[PDB]
């Protein structure tokens, strides 16, 4: 199986990388960063994010592995010490796969993006106001700092800081949270909302048509936007699992105590 | 088809009830409150709740209808004005059915209950402290006023007042929220948590073994409790649908504007 | 100066107590638990609370000292290791005093109480509903689990768990927070409210006239209540200060890191 | 007494303005927008804000009046219908004055600003990280979207949307709230904080030294910032009062029902 490895860039990560590669040379494993079947990232959740988006157009042909050379991550959940064993197990190709849901974002003026964590919307400076439309029915007029639509695995990220709920990744859904909404004229739901597959959430400008849109780490000022559409993606990300590391165990280690 | 009708008890509801019954006598429809196939409640969401628990041991053999003689409800979503048309449409038995997930609560000292909205736990006076265990792994030690586990349709109820998220009822899940947790010694997740089918959440006493437990409207002081177990029920509640009244439309009418 | 000492009841605290007493016998200091001028409590914030209420009718004639034989407290902010030095410094009577504001609670059917932390209101089971009246003007009708009125120093307690703000004790004020308020029929402010001296907040029953009222640690089911009145007390609690332990330093050590 | 009048710019406000001026010509009242003693703004709270900052260097020599030609404001609390009576009462100079506290913001690289509502800090894009220092003691390291320091009267504004408490303007204080703080590495207080006069809160860069700073409506990207200092201003804003419109009455009308 073809494979490739990305590194955070620091000494510890490049060294760990050149080692796994070496240990990989001891097996039938060709290195290939154009058409890999295995993508290993070494660093943190951020390093994993970039690895995802580098190959987001081949998701169905790749199994991702994430190693953390620092504190435990939610995607980088394997310690460096377990590196040599990752190499061997990946060699047999016996491993099982696990898939997490993704979020499709559409922008019309038409652009499409895939989010592993979330996509957010804010104003280009000045007041942020958008009509919120769910499955073609007007739901509310939002006034505040912005909004956030998150994947299940992305709930432990930005979503969490916004009062969103943590959702188990086996649930195919997306969750919308509010940023500093004004409530008085305007009236928002306040609560976070969790949508199932096929539900389409759409945002529409009331005055300003320029928004700062983000998809995971990349953030662009889109001009003359007419509509932003959110829906659970048909596509999924595929991880290779070699042992049991329960999502809630990962939540606990991360937020309660490790 | 056998049927029965419950009423909030006020004049408007008893009159509406005796009318539907009359209009039902114009069809092949036997009234039966022991083995009904159709259960109509007239009043509010509360009147619907009681109707549910009166027949909770026959859920798979009943289709529920809820009429609101006051403000729109989430289960009582049909206006009195549409009564006569309900009667006719129910007569043909052509109607489609829609199912919402329920919550199974287990209490060991062993008692089992079904919740349409939620189940909560509080102390019998004095400090409330419980160990929270998810799928057999200890997740956190909770200290505060109590906890709340909610069904999808129950998210617009108590859950909502506790910062929980609103979840679409087509998602088979349960959501746990915190009540006034202390954070300093103790450390809780803070965020609400959304669990999929088959996940088992368990609460265990640390000192006091007496808790005030609630399942929907009924609330009992259970003594010498050893464990409380929450999991998505295998059983579902079945509604008869005669037209499109989207859950989010029901959320909007209820909280934003009607 | 006459003095007395209370102890949490455990070995460590009784031993520390009998020591300070001994060291006190080395000075002109008569032990007196009826008319003391110095009240030392040994244990935690709870032990301090009880010491306060034991002598709440002599506040202006007493200076309180709080020692923590466990984790740092907000009132028990002196370590056992500093005991012997407390004894000496208290002997000279040179020490300066520091006063924190208190909360006056009034109950009419007429009873008055003093709170060092807060006073809360909940229903005697069944739904809790009260009209909230500020300075004689109706402000809102509250529906939920209950309400909480807190002193400045009490803000780091229950108040904090309810989303209240932490207020510096030199500010003469009281803060009201909500418990799980329903928002839809009913409409509450949501935000916590901070009132200055002389503002009178009053709660009035809408149906049920029985409430579970708490003042700090003591909690009584009051029957046939007609009104509950909150206002900043004219009376203050007096601490003896021997060195600088800034409130915010105490907040930091307690919640961020010690 | 010299006076001047500002208008939102719409027809209704300019007409109301030219009228009051006319009615003012019927008295001994010279119009002067350079050295006025009375400043009347006509529009909304925003129109009042601009009027404040236009003359912020003469606060002690001016009494402000705010008229709302739309929905009730917190500073624009007089209806157009009461215009002619404002004119007469202001003519006698008998009116009483009322003062609200302000917030002093200091920026070092040194710039000083006055806020009627609040001052906020955010990153110039990229992650926002600042050390929070209270009265020279390090309190916490903040990681998130930003922070907000609010005056008492400003609590009903941005502060409110951030979970801050509403504070009565007679209390000389400032309140700090968090924007989407991450909690896991980093650890923040979470709670809002209310500081008394003389307390100095300081923010300091950890990496990036560029921040988007706002003072009320104006928002500037400051570069190479070394410190931002917040403290209750010595200066106060002075309103002319002609009758009783209680702050809490203004809170109620605005958020509960008018
Ligand atoms: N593991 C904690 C660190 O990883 C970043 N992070 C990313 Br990128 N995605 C997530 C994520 N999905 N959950 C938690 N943290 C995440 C998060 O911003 C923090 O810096
Ligand atoms: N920049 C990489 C990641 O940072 C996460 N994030 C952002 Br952006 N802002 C916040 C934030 N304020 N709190 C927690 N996580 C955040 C967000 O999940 C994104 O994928
Ligand atoms: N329709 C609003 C009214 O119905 C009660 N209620 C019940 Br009972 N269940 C729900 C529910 N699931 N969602 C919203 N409100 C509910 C809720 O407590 C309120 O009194
Ligand atoms: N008593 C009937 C219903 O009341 C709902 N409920 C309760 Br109990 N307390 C609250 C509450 N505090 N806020 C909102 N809903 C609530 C809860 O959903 C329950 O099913
Ligand atoms: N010091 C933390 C411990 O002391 C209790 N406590 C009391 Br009693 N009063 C306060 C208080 N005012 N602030 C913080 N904790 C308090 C609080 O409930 C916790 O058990
Ligand atoms: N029982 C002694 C003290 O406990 C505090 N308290 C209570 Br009661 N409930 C909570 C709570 N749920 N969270 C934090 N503090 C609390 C409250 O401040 C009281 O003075
Ligand atoms: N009266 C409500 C309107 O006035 C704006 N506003 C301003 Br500007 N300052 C305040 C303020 N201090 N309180 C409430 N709203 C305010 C607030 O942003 C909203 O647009
Ligand atoms: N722009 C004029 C006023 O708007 C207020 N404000 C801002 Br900026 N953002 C928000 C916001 N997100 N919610 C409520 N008020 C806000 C803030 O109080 C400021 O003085």
């Amino acid at each position: 199986m073809k494979y490739m490895i990305t590194s955070k860039g620091d000494e510890k990560s490049d060294l760990l990388r050149l080692n796994m590669i070496a240990g990989f040379g001891e097996y039938d494993m060709e290195y290939d960063d154009v058409e890999p079947e295995i993508v290993i990232s070494i660093g943190g959740d951020g390093t994993f994010l970039s690895a995802f988006h580098q190959y987001e157009e081949r998701l169905d042909e790749i199994a991702f592995i994430g190693i953390h050379t620092g504190h435990l991550g939610f995607y980088a959940d394997w310690r460096p010490a377990e590196a040599d064993k990752l190499v061997k197990l990946l060699a047999k190709g016996e491993y099982q796969k696990v898939s997490y849901p993704l979020l499709k974002t559409t922008v019309k003026y038409e652009a499409t993006y895939l989010a592993l964590n979330e996509s957010t919307v804010k104003s280009s400076g000045g007041p942020f106001v958008v009509d919120v439309v769910i499955n073609d029915i007007h739901f509310e007029r939002f006034r505040g700092d912005g909004l956030c639509m998150s994947t299940p695995s992305g709930t432990t990220a930005y979503n969490k800081s916004l009062g969103g709920a943590l959702m188990h990744p086996s649930i195919e859904a997306m969750q919308l949270t509010e940023m500093a909404s004004i409530n008085n004229v305007y009236r928002t739901i306040g609560s976070p909302l969790v949508f199932p597959k096929h539900h389409v959430v759409s945002l529409q400008p009331v005055n300003d048509k320029d928004f700062q849109i983000s998809v995971d780490e990349l953030s662009i000022l889109h001009r003359d936007v007419q509509e932003i559409r959110y829906e659970v993606s048909a596509k999924k990300i595929h991880f290779a699992r070699f042992r049991s590391f329960p999502f809630w165990r990962r939540v606990h280690d991360s937020f309660i105590e490790d």
